């Protein structure tokens, strides 16, 4: 189980990213990057801001 809370809304910019809202449980896929983790939110994956999460623990 690998979940991440959306700390704010953010809006996909480029192409590998995703959007999503604040408050959405996320599964986490990737995290190695600082900056751009690897998510999965309502059917798409792609990259949201490490800083806009929190994994949840």
């Amino acid at each position: 189980k690998y979940l991440v809370l959306a700390l704010y809304d953010y809006q996909e910019k480029s192409p590998r990213e995703v959007t999503m809202k604040k408050g959405d449980i996320l599964t986490l896929l990737n995290s190695t990057n600082k900056d751009w983790w690897k998510v999965e939110v309502n059917g798409r994956q792609g990259f949201v801001p490490a800083a806009y999460v929190k994994y949840l623990d």
